[PDB]
């Protein structure tokens, strides 16, 4: 199929405001949505809110302010959060929105209508704070905000409350076996391989039928009415995954208001999602629940759940404010993938700085672009090669397609290690060739170093625009690369850009060291 690249964030409960969890997630969706832009493919990024349900009731309720006055507050929190970070989502959804709502009873209606929802009771353990149901093996004791002795979640150590309601249930025992049978058909739908085979794990021991509403009394009215049943309310997971479904059938303005809500998925291309990025801590719900759901109401299911080392639930834009945006987005890129295990001190944020961006790219653009070795002030025609340019020639070749299988994965940081490989290789390349000397002593040679040199930097400044896209207009610019070169998988072949090309002027650092 030839459809929209359909990329999703989770939407993030409105509890509390926008933190670097968020920002690192959406970061994520955001750069895949670019990657896939660069690609020239067409693409629907999506990230939002999630504001209904007992948390952010009592969130509001805390505050001393309305539900609806409280969400509308911190929802334009992470909207400025996401216009200041410099994400490129094409739209932010809210689950208070009028069109969600409207989604969320058509799916519940073709559960009901499948026989795959019934009135039941649910009496067991509940995190108010995951809003997630746990049964009495993922609980242990510990204390509260206060002190006192109480139960926990092994998950996130939150309070546990013993909940016994009358509840709507959704059969999600009868959907093991298919679920199974998803998760052995499609070995990468679930990525990192690590957490496909724990939820593979999970499933196997066996599922309990999922409590889908709740009484409307305990979630202070704060919540989506079950259609034909108004003391009951939609669960907040199930108003919450089903964000991606309306998404996928809302119109978009060229300012970023909805203004449509399509009938049929189909006539926008975009549903299902080819990618949810999501934090290890909501993966049950995405690859256990949110595939029951979609099997009983008969939608297809995503393609691929990718789950990284961070939790869902140090400030990102001071932090860009003071080393930079793009580098930012660099260092969370390059220094985690999907373990918990990174080092995300000042000291280290610096080393990456200085050595990969500044020592690395940056030095390379400045070579290659100077008006000592550079005298012309553009692309020169190279000469014949020896078999060690080709083997960096060869090196730059294999570069796009390697980048490639690593974001589609997708895994960021191998994608950006391959980059700098590279960017290495080239680096050791001109300390060789000595390019600065060769002006003087063969010109004819220094056309071929210095063409080398140019495409190489054009390449890996290609595949990384999506990590950095800033600094890669600034190093386009640089170099003079027109426009139409800047995207498609047409120019991540070697030589699209033809000798007598013009650099663009000078002025003057791309990324500036610190101490
Ligand atoms: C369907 S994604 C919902 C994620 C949840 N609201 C959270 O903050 O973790």
């Amino acid at each position: 199929v030839e459809k929209v690249f359909f990329v999703t964030s989770p939407i993030y409960y409105v509890n509390a405001a926008p933190h670097i969890g968020h920002v690192y997630s959406t970061l994520i969706t955001d750069v895949i949505g670019r990657y896939h832009r660069v690609k020239g493919e067409r693409v629907f990024a999506l990230t939002g809110t999630d504001e209904h349900g007992q948390k952010v009731a009592e969130a509001a309720k805390q505050k001393q302010v309305s539900p609806y006055d409280f969400t509308t507050a911190v929802a334009g929190e992470f909207k400025k959060c996401f216009e200041q970070m410099d994400y490129s989502i094409d739209y932010f959804i809210r689950t208070t929105n009028e069109q969600h709502k409207a989604v969320v009873k058509e799916l519940w209606t073709k559960l009901e209508q499948k026989g795959d929802i019934y009135l039941g009771r649910y009496e067991g353990w509940y995190s108010i704070s995951d809003e997630s149901f746990l049964t009495p093996q993922n609980i242990t004791d510990g204390v509260d905000k206060d002190g006192n002795p109480c139960k926990v979640s092994l998950e996130s150590g939150h309070v546990v409350t013993w909940v016994s309601e009358e509840n709507y249930m959704f059969r999600l025992s009868a959907f093991r076996e298919r679920l199974l049978e998803w998760y052995h058909a499609n070995p990468g739908c679930i990525v990192p391989e690590f957490r496909r085979r724990e939820v593979i794990r999970a499933v196997e021991k066996g599922l309990p039928d999922l409590s889908v509403s709740r009484a409307r009394a305990t979630l202070h009215n704060w919540a989506i009415p079950v259609p034909g049943n108004p003391d009951h309310c939609v669960y907040v997971w199930l108003d919450a995954l089903t964000n991606y479904l309306t998404g996928s059938r809302l119109r978009v303005d060229e300012s970023g208001k909805e203004v449509s809500l399509v009938d049929d998925f189909n006539e926008l291309e975009r549903f299902p999602a080819d990618v949810h990025v999501i934090g290890k801590d909501i993966l049950k719900f995405h690859a256990i629940y949110w595939p029951a759901f979609l099997l009983s109401a008969g939608l297809p299911l995503p393609k691929k759940i990718v789950a990284h080392g961070w939790w869902t639930k140090f400030d990102p834009v001071e932090k860009a404010e003071e080393f930079g945006y793009d580098a930012l987005k660099y260092f969370l890129l390059r220094e985690s993938g999907f373990s918990d295990d990174g080092d995300y001190s000042d000291k280290n944020m610096i080393a990456r700085l200085n050595g990969e961006l500044a020592d690395t790219l940056g030095n390379l653009v400045m070579r290659c672009t100077s008006a000592k070795i550079n005298v012309n002030g553009e692309w020169p025609s190279p000469a014949a090669y020896t078999e060690e340019d080709e083997s960096l020639i060869q090196l730059i070749k294999d570069l796009p397609g390697t980048a490639d299988h690593y974001y589609l994965i997708p895994d960021i940081q191998k994608a950006i290690i391959a980059v700098f490989d590279v960017l290495r290789a080239i680096n050791a390349y001109v300390t060789d060739m000595a390019p600065w000397k060769l002006v003087k002593t063969d010109p004819e040679r220094l056309r071929t170093v210095l063409y080398i040199t140019l495409e190489g930097v054009r390449v890996t400044t290609l595949l990384l625009s999506p990590i950095l896209p800033r600094k890669s207009v600034v190093i386009f610019d640089m170099l003079g690369v027109p426009e139409v070169h800047r995207k498609g998988i047409e120019n991540f072949e070697f030589g699209a850009v033809p000798p007598g090309t013009r650099l663009g002027p000078a002025v003057e650092v791309l990324f500036s060291k610190r101490s």
